[PDB]
């Protein structure tokens, strides 16, 4: 199964999303080609609960958190389903990669499919500031840019 | 279960499409509004397969067809899933309604979650068209505003 994400907003910053999982049980593989981000920066990545874009990316709520538990890093035990923590951006402002996610499935009742994707303008502090707010959003600021996760081929 | 899907474009198309189902069995209320069109005209309105925006409105495929049947009218027994058959426009180019469907889920194995609806630039011919075309898309013409069907509260 394959799904793929368009980022966008007004904020000038951009990219692509691509998800794909052969079955529910394996690791869905995230890429991402994002610009037009602060150079040299680490941005929040994450995958918010709905597919709303109504109003912008503030329609998208909260992070995708099926199991109920707090904000955290992808490697951590206790995070929130869409917790993809950050990516690097370059000189240029643009962060590219791929990684592969075991809770995050495009197959199966916690599909992200027909949610959003969001690229933040701060840095997640990944659950570790002594902050109630690092536990819910990671204190990672505004939405610049996001995308419904979409059925593709 | 609810669903929205944003239309947008750069042809000066834009509108909103929400979906709403109870249950799997039920039909799907659908409401739109939609603004930007030719006045007093009717307008391809369908559901494309993918939900992928990567190439503008292209991306999305072809109507959604999982039984592969022809194109027809929403009230027709041949039809594809995603045939919606045309919106009225008003003398301010602006459709506005809402409709039942009962091939068109939200739930299930045919989910239209994650799946994109276009509005066509030119009416549908309902698959009464003298022609092949007519058959497939019912020769609805261009693709000026699309939005992928994303989950909603
Ligand atoms: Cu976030
Ligand atoms: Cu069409
Ligand atoms: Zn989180
Ligand atoms: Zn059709």
């Amino acid at each position: 199964v394959q799904a793929v994400a368009v980022l966008k907003g007004d904020a000038g910053v951009s990219g692509v999303v691509k998800f794909e999982q052969a079955s529910e049980s394996e690791p869905t593989t995230v890429s991402y080609e994002i610009a037009g981000n602060s150079p040299n920066a680490e941005r929040g990545f994450h995958i918010q609960e709905f597919g709303d874009a109504t109003n912008g990316c503030v329609s998208a709520g909260p992070h995708f958190n099926p199991f109920k538990k707090t904000h955290g890093a992808p490697t951590d035990e206790v995070r929130h389903v869409g917790d993809m923590g950050n990516v690097k951006t370059d000189e240029n402002g643009v962060a590219k990669g791929s990684f592969k996610d075991s809770l995050i499935k495009l197959i199966g009742p916690t599909s992200v499919v027909g949610r959003s994707v969001v690229i933040h303008a701060g840095q997640d502090d990944l659950g570790k500031g002594d902050t109630e707010e690092s536990l819910k959003t990671g204190n990672a600021g505004p939405r610049p840019a996001c995308g419904v996760i979409g059925l593709t081929n």
